[PDB]
């Protein structure tokens, strides 16, 4: 016992495994539920400081397999785990779910066989994933591992013999490995006969048992660990489409560990804990030369957070747990439950204060969440303090996060107007390599930002099941050689695929000072998914195939411009060339103005390509009710889908709207949401009555 | 008329549009059905040279919209198209479908408004896509366009007026654009009142109508073209998952044209025809300096074929049409029809001649299709002349193509053992750029090859609906800094997602001299999709978590090695150090051999991670019947799925197998396929009898 004379018992002595986990720079597995309790309690303090919490607000129950391999809840002492994988069922009362919400936490025990994955850990991880999926509840994975387990048939080590070419000269080589009769008998005696595959031959009177294959009695030596890794990789790929999956890299994640991080998509990486495939030491042995000095050069935050493999970084385990808990606050309690509404001091009924100007640089985050000013806080489009930005280390030209609109949680995609830089590191493995700094202008989709946009859309859709708003402001895709060669077309196409798959309301809004041109409009147009998408343009927004300079270059050429000079200039109507030179700069400005006059939201409304033209200051009030009306109609569309089996979305929606009182303006979002919420139980009775269904 | 005195009528004079298309270096739209007829006739000649074909073997009928916008077949003169998009319904008798197969060909008319996409071309393209999809038939798109159509309100051009700050000095600036009463009246007279949005003001006695927005009377000027582009982009994204989609880049594909190429995935690019977003001329104007000299620098084959955006290149239009027709020969006639069997002179019943050796370099294509030798042709795993390689210009470390196994079409993925190089071009837009040459060793998955593998899997699955064979031979993923930073984890994960989605039989086969290690096994293990996947290892294959050098380094260290010296060496059992130095190189070899003895297919069988260990020479005979048995059982599984609605795959398969005569060995593929094919109609009666179904 060390240290002596402490006020309370030495927890690292009662369970020496806690000390081992600590010695490896990570939280001991059994102490993670306590971190979730601390993080959950902080959520309450930040929400309503006056709330009196009691320990019954949070329950953690360890899940273990029974005799028939079925998961069951247990209350046992920490460190009793017979396998290197542990799980907990968490039931927490949160500000968004005051009566309780549930989730599962799976974790590697780094103190158990270095946190390696053997067949038993793989089958348990899979069982826990299926458990989460069956219930529709989130699956949190805490990664702290050495990858797939490795071994050798340790029983064959003291028994094997070598068929030397020349016994007196070992250096001269060997023919094969073999066992003797006494070697064979040793295996027979310990019931390990099938540990080797032998072939008997007689050499100079003595019978040799030529080892043809070594199998081993102990399970979890090789391929069986690789099979199990495959099983859990496929399980995670499926879980991502079904439930909310998130991973916290808590010590290091190797091989299958690294793949699991990616397959669950949403990842929080603790500073200094690497996500690696092959370690730096092993790589130097493969390369010959001592190339790398740390695993952080391969899988640190400097790699993974900059990549977008790590969505967020955390200073320590508790910060990571706090970020999981914060992220989950935007997510339904379970699959297909409504998005969790959480109204704060910042009500829907107010104008938007922060307004962008064409002559001034702005951070898009100011439009999203507002900004502090010497003269007071300028509120933005979304609820004050609700913006939770993710993928913040990668493709900084797009800003992705979760936010709340008068309490309604949603995914937000905004455009960074400021030029962004990123540094490609020099790989020590190549002596003829140097670090490159890449600049990328704002309001242009590059391969990385196109990938980030698609990624964000998919992550809001799967598991999170959130509605979305895109504050669309792109001049197009980068069509230059570098970006075309770097497959910008592929990444842009992922955006289309991501929108086709979206199952919740989408709002595309071209903001004030914003533009949506050529290829950028194509990839985000509401006809991609008419069931979910809707588009709005601000009165101060712009849109067209080309920018005014482009339109003029193709459609308002010199002959058209000179004819305009002939019409509008008294002097024009060699003495022409001198007036041409004088007039040309201002007539170029006239044609640019003529072109820009087509690019207005009024033309967008006239041509029916936008639902409405909006005023930014009034957008919060408009979108709050539009979204709230939309969530309600979508709820009723889903109920109707059960009650028929075969009807189109247009048919379902028209039927639901036929139920509204004749006095109800179908175009009034507030009136429509107010009537539905006043009649959920009445509409339910209407639906239960429609159960006069027998259709072939 | 030019030229005079030709033997037959001058087709470029009868229809001057044919000459226009030719002048732009492309085939005239109406002449494309003839290219499909020529290509189809060549298919027959290559299959059975003696076949007598008559014109009734090929039928092309143009599709146009009727009064109610419904597609109908027409026989009209070429060049009569009122829109810049044309379509044809093709009915061809091919070697794999001698009674006929159908498909639709959509194409831009480059002679109609420069092949630009206006709202009418967009609605027609979408209508044709839906037509193809409803019928399950392939959709071939021939791209020859200038992207979305652009325009201005040409009626406002001679009418507009400028509110000069100082009329005598135009250079001093202007306030706004306006119309006069006579300008307003001109619009009123021609029923174009809504061409502008005006606001009347009186300035110095004269009434000015301030132009606030220009709308225009003509449709297809801007945003409406962008909306239509969005519609067709989403339509193509959906079509790719539903039917066989392919695109031939026949002149140039701009903006939406480029996106359509990618969204349909499978693309054949004719040499010298660019896939661009923004042209070189427009880019130089944006950049200031004359940076690019050709659109080929942005979207030529040197970019797109090297990228994997273009799956194949073609020397001319007919070569492209020939490649479409060849690709389609592996594809079912329509969605959910069986894969087209095509037996050739190369029967299933033969050994595999080409065998790889560890001491010699080989091209994996020799294992796939065989190779010519001075002593005769050495047959490979698949049918002679059946290997159709695609994505051949990109990530050359993986070899992807379609092939036939005793007539059975399937997708093949093989590993290039030879080191591959690729040149990243220097972008002229950046003066501080130089071309980089990247070497990548064989049997290692890099970001590009991981992406290509996933891409291939998805392209075999969607629309092609083919079974697949992966001749798995990877040592792992590249875990170095460069590849980790270039998101190898993301690309590797796409492989898992692609396998989870696979709906046809998969065979994973570790070939002779081949290995499957660590991360490479994980990503391809059959537990990822047990309903479709199966794994086999050759008797001369190897597999383990690490390579023997790695296993020794972690599990057969110096203390274990010295104990072995103590046991096996008479002299060992400072005088120790000298013997240690002598023994160490050979004892390192012993431990490497000990480790390798675990890596055998016998351990894989023993541990139940492979279905069987195989002999390469006998693989063709084995796989032919395994695949044929599998296709049959899968057919019966689908029929049963209709007749119940709710039963697991394990339940369905066990039930189908309960129908086999008691004498039938369920493990005998040939006997199982022979019995099913002898009883399809009997099993059908059994299924029709199971239609005593009323389950709640
Ligand atoms: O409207 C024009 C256009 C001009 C725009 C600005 C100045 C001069 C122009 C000249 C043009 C001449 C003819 C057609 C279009 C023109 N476009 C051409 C450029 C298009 N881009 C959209 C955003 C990405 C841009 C791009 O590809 N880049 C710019 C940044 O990265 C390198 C390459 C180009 C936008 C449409
Ligand atoms: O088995 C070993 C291993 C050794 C292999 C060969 C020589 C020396 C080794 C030393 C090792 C020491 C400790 C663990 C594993 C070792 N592995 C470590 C390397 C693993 N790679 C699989 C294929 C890709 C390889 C890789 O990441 N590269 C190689 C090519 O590109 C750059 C980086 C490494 C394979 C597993």
């Amino acid at each position: 016992l060390r240290p002596i004379a402490t006020p309370y018992p030495v927890k690292e002595w009662l369970q020496p495994k806690r000390y081992k986990a600590h010695l490896m720079g990570t939280t001991y597995v059994y102490d993670f539920p306590e971190l979730f309790r601390q993080a959950s309690s902080s959520q309450w303090k930040n929400f309503s400081a006056d709330v009196k919490l009691t320990d019954d607000f949070f329950i953690s129950n360890e899940l273990i397999e029974d005799e028939n391999g079925e998961l069951t809840e247990v209350e046992r002492e920490p460190g009793a785990n017979a396998i290197g994988m542990v799980a907990f069922k968490i039931t927490v009362k949160t500000p968004e779910y005051p009566r309780g919400r549930q989730f599962v936490v799976v974790a590697n025990d780094i103190t158990f066989k270095i946190g390696s994955f053997g067949p038993q850990e793989d089958e348990f991880f899979n069982k826990v994933t299926e458990y989460a999926r069956k219930r529709g509840i989130p699956r949190i994975y805490l990664a702290a591992n050495s990858g797939a387990r490795i071994g050798m048939a340790e029983e064959i080590v003291p028994l094997f013999q070598v068929a030397w070419n020349d016994a007196a000269n070992p250096d001269k080589g060997f023919q094969y490995l073999y066992l003797t009769s006494e070697g064979m008998e040793t295996l027979k005696k310990f019931d390990k006969e099938n540990s080797v595959l032998t072939e008997r031959t007689v050499i100079n009177g003595e019978e040799r048992f030529v080892i043809k294959t070594i199998i081993g009695s102990e399970d979890g030596l090789g391929v069986e660990c690789l099979r199990g890794s495959g099983l859990i990789a496929g399980a995670t790929s499926r879980a991502y489409h079904d439930i909310f999956t998130i991973t916290l890299v808590t010590c290091r994640s190797v091989g299958i560990g690294a793949y699991l991080v990616r397959l669950g998509q949403r990842a929080i990486q603790v500073e200094g804990q690497p996500i690696i495939l092959t370690g730096a030491s092993a790589l130097n042995k493969v390369l010959g030369r001592e190339v790398y000095t740390s695993n952080l050069q391969l899988g640190g935050t400097q790699i993974m957070y900059n990549n977008g493999v790590s969505h967020l970084t955390a200073v320590d385990d508790l910060a990571g747990v706090e970020k999981i808990v914060e992220w989950m606050s935007y997510v339904p309690a379970k699959r297909n439950m409504p998005v969790p509404i959480l109204e704060t001091k910042d009500t829907w009924d107010r104008p938007v204060d922060f307004t962008p100007t064409n002559d001034e640089t702005y951070d898009v985050r100011w439009m999203i969440e507002g900004r502090e000013t010497e003269s007071g806080f300028e509120y933005g489009l979304f609820d004050k303090g609700s913006f939770f930005e993710t993928l913040s280390g990668w493709a900084k030209g797009v800003v992705v996060g979760r936010a709340r609109l008068g309490g309604i949680p949603l995914g937000v995609i905004g455009v960074e107007t400021r030029t962004v830089e990123n540094l490609i590191p020099a790989d020590p493995a190549n002596p003829n390599s140097a670090e490159t700094l890449i600049q990328q202008a704002g309001q242009v989709w590059f391969p990385n930002s196109a990938f980030k946009t698609a990624q964000a859309i998919n992550d809001f859709n799967n598991g999170e099941q959130l509605p979305m708003m895109i504050l669309a402001n792109w001049r197009g895709f980068s069509g230059g050689q570098r970006d075309m060669f770097n497959e910008v077309l592929k990444y842009g196409s992922f955006i289309v695929d991501a929108l086709v798959d979206y199952k919740q309301p989408i709002i595309i809004y071209i903001p004030p000072t914003g533009e949506l041109r050529g290829g950028s409009w194509v990839v985000v147009d509401p006809t991609i998914n008419a069931d979910q998408m809707e588009m709005y343009a601000d009165v101060n927004a712009r849109a067209g195939v080309l920018e005014p300079e482009g339109t003029v270059e193709i459609k308002f050429r010199r002959e058209k411009l000179l004819d305009t000079m002939n019409r509008l200039d008294d002097k024009y109507r060699k003495q022409l060339a001198d007036r041409e030179r004088e007039l040309l700069p201002i007539y170029g400005q006239i044609s640019l103005q003529f072109a820009d006059l087509h690019d207005r939201s009024s033309r967008m409304v006239a041509k029916g390509v936008i639902s409405k033209e909006l005023e930014w200051t009034e957008a919060r009030r408009f979108f709050f009710w539009r979204l709230r009306r939309r969530l309600n109609e979508e709820y009723l569309i889903k109920r109707l889908s059960h009650q028929v089996g075969e009807a189109s979305r247009l048919e379902k929606i028209a039927r639901i709207r036929s139920w509204y009182p004749a006095s109800v303006d179908h175009e009034d979002d507030r009136q429509v949401a107010t009537w539905i919420e006043e009649n959920y139980k009445t509409l339910d009775d209407k639906l239960k009555g429609l159960k006069l269904e027998s259709f072939a």
